């Protein structure tokens, strides 16, 4: 599913991401924009052999199991395929664990490079929330 901007913001709000670990909703919408262009089915292979999955491009080295990342962990306890669902529940639950891991949203390099320090509230401007 490709979410609309305001549709995703609403879905992330319902699932409890708005201000989660102090990150306003616009941060999460910005991150999703640059990670996946709001496409739940986005996948991307990394040079280390891991793969990033879903709307927030969650990586198989630590977070999910895909059966093909040697030596990896599955800390969210999910198949990486669950992160591609039209229902974002799994991606949100896993994102909350990731952002709690010590570096906050710096865990998402695209967040750090494209969102951090910018006017992120623009990503939710105009939405009925
Ligand atoms: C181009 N921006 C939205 C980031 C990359 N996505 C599309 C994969
Ligand atoms: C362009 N970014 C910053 C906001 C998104 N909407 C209003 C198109
Ligand atoms: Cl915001
Ligand atoms: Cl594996
Ligand atoms: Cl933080
Ligand atoms: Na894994």
């Amino acid at each position: 599913k490709v979410f609309g901007r305001c549709e995703l913001a609403a879905a992330m709000k319902r699932h409890g991401l708005d201000n989660y670990r102090g990150y306003s909703l616009g941060n999460w919408v910005c991150a999703a924009k640059f990670e996946s262009n709001f496409n739940t089915q986005a996948t991307n292979r990394n040079t280390d052999g891991s793969t990033d999955y879903g709307i927030l491009q969650i990586n198989s080295r630590w977070w999910c199991n895909d059966g093909r990342t040697p030596g990896s962990r599955n800390l969210c306890n999910i198949p990486c395929s669950a992160l591609l669902s039209s229902d974002i529940t799994a991606s949100v639950n896993c994102a909350k664990k990731i952002v709690s891991d010590g570096n906050g949203m710096n865990a998402w390099v695209a967040w750090r490079n494209r969102c951090k320090g910018t006017d992120v509230q623009a990503w939710i401007r105009g939405c009925r929330l």
